Order: structure tokens, then sequence, then C-alpha cells
């Protein structure tokens, strides 16, 4: 108002700030001396106003605190780095124009946003638990939430390691995102039955692909 | 050289439990962008030899599959690696959308890198200011190391999320790296099975580290 909207890090307040942060982070690794940094400073303080609801923007002066930048492979400055729930989204290396971190932005964050008709339930069934019974159940236990479409019981590795542990996600689709709602806010946090179950919305377009991995 | 028939009852075998990345088709007789596709399947078989295998399950012949996969329809390529899904393609596609699949998604595939990546080696519980060190002393007996990184990743969105750690080694030439990954793919490291492979030097060079 109008205030700086930047986030200002040091090494100790980073992961409360970026790791454990709500919504996408763009964080800019920097240096006084750098040449190109302050080229993109006044871009980032425009991207700062302009994404204000879907991003913040973030600055780590890598002289000031040097303990971050080694861990994520920083090597010349400025580098931004998109986090996004505790994850790294996107990279971006060196200066660019407004229309170009646009552009990086436009692609990297969430796009056609949308109540999705796909739930997904996690920590309920345990790989060995899965039998012939289990997606029948799944579909006439949710049919009291509306019109369930199809229950797809996925399996994931959970490594690359050959033990890996292998957890179950459970896919159910129903034919109207209304019927969804009612489904994850009745079963998320609730018990069945031993285990704490996770009612989630899985992304429609994913799902419509066949990348049931997220 | 050619590609895998899969069943079934081989499916976990043959692409789950398989060495190398494994391409898998989803098809039937009666789809005609399945035809479309499959000379070209023919190709990067023989091209990708020793990088990739194809392999194709007919959804007539087989139904159990792919319904657990969330396949709908026809053709869809899923590609495997370690028993994960490391991406997907739906429908129909060139040679060379297929090669840009590949080339974005197989390690090595457009260039053999100078970057190994280490993964299940240690515990975030078990790292200390020691690690990066003994790492570099011990990939030192297969070349040069430039760079060392102790990588600490979030699995997943939600909080919940268990953090793994890559360890990233970064070798002068891509000769050293290869006959590092040679000798400690696959290894023992006090009550843990490693597996070490090519890492996109891109991605590398430009701190992308999520791969
Ligand atoms: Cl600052
Ligand atoms: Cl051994």
């Amino acid at each position: 108002p109008m205030s700086d909207k930047i986030i200002h890090l040091t090494d100790d307040s980073f992961d409360t700030d970026v790791l454990k942060a709500d919504g996408a982070i763009l964080v800019d690794f920097w240096a006084e001396w750098c040449g190109p940094c302050k080229m993109i400073a006044p871009i980032l303080d425009e991207i700062a106003d302009e994404y204000q609801g879907k991003l913040t923007v973030a600055k780590l002066n890598i002289d000031q605190n040097p303990g971050t930048a080694p861990k994520y492979g920083i090597r010349g400055i400025p580098t931004l780095l998109l986090f996004k729930n505790g994850e790294v989204a996107a990279t971006k290396v060196g200066a660019l124009s407004k229309g170009q971190l646009k552009e990086f932005l436009d692609a990297n964050l969430a796009g056609s946003a949308m109540e999705s008709t796909v739930m997904v339930l996690r920590n309920m069934v345990d790989p060995k638990d899965i039998d012939d019974d289990l997606e029948g159940e799944v579909t006439e236990e949710c049919g009291k939430f509306g019109a369930v479409n199809r229950v797809i019981i996925y399996q994931e590795k959970q490594g690359e390691e050959e033990d890996a542990e292998i957890i179950v996600k459970i896919f159910v689709e129903f034919s109207i995102a209304s019927e969804t709602h009612k489904a994850i806010q009745a079963l998320n946090g609730r018990w069945f039955a031993g285990r704490k179950v996770v009612a989630e919305v899985y992304d429609q377009e994913r799902f419509d692909n066949s990348d049931l991995s997220a």
C-alpha cells in the first residue's frame, strides 16, 4: 500500500519463509556486486505487485547469507528458483526481460484452475490389503456423496531402490465437482478403519491423461 | 534389440522389476492410431537399444493391467524406470515428438553427462559436515571430482511428505562418470542398496536438482 512486497530472506529464515510457505515463491539469489542482479531488481518489484495473490517474490543475498545457495546447486547469479509447497518447481539462471519472466512464470504456475471431479484417498489401504472387493466397496461407499464414474486402486513405488515402499492412492472420479466436494469434506481426517485417511482433490487434467503421480 | 510382448502375468517382472527404462505401449489391433505408431516404436526400439526397452500390452488379450494405471483411450505410452512411472503420453505421436518425450524424461539419452546422481545412500538424519568430503574421496577413485552436492528434497506437495537425499557427483568428463555409475550402481553401503545413474547435465548446470 504501496510498500515492499518482497520477502527479504536470511539463512535462518529460509525454511519458514520459502519451504513452509503458502503458495508459489520465487527466490532470487543475488549480491550487490552482481550487475545482472540489479538488472532484474525493478522487474522483480513489478512482478511482485502484478502477481499479488498467486506468487510471492523473495530475495536472498548470498554474500550476507552464504549457507543456503550451495545446498541448491547455485552457481552463477542471479538464479531464480521457483518453489511450490516446499518443492523446487522450476529454475531460471541469469537476467531476463519482464516478458521473459512472465513467460517463465505463466508456464510454471497452475493455469486453468478448477475444482476437480476427482478425489484422491491417501493413507487408507496397505498394498497387501488390496483384494478383488476393494474397488467395488469404495464405489459403493462413495456413492452416498453422488454418482461415481470410476474408482482406481493405484500402487506407487516411493523410490528407485529395489525394496522401496509401495503405497496406495485411491482415486474416485465423481460425475460433477459438487459431489467430489461433499465426499472430500465428509471423508478428510476420518478413520477408515485404523488408518487416518487424507481425502483431497486431484488434478482433473492429470487424471484425464493417466497421470496418477501427483 | 526388439520389443517385449507383455501379458498381465509378466508385467511385474518385465516392467516393474526390470533393469533399465521401459516404454510401455497399451494398444489393440483395431486401434488405428496404435498401428500408426507401431513402425515408429520399431525404430525407437532399435535406436535406443541398451538405454530403453519398448514393450507392448494388448488390452483386449490382457485387460487386467491398464485400469490399474488409469488408462482410458489408446494408444497410451507409460515410461517406467526402477518401478516408478517417470512419464505418460496419451494418443498417437510422430517420431520427433516421441524423441522429444524421451529426451525430456530419459536421463543421458540426449547427452551422456558428467553428473551422477546417488539415490538411497543416506537418510536426512544421517547427514553431517563429513559426508560431502567422504563422497568426493570415495568417487575420486573414478576420476577428478568437480563438485559434490548433498541435496535434500521433499517428496510431494503435502506437508506430511518424506524428505529424501540425492547426492550429486559431477566429474570433469563423462567417461569418469560412466566408470563411477558402473561401479556404484546396485552397491551396498551400510544396510542400503544404492542407485547410481546419469543426471541431465543441463538441468544440473541450471541448478535443477529435481529430476
Ligand atoms: Cl535482501
Ligand atoms: Cl557389492
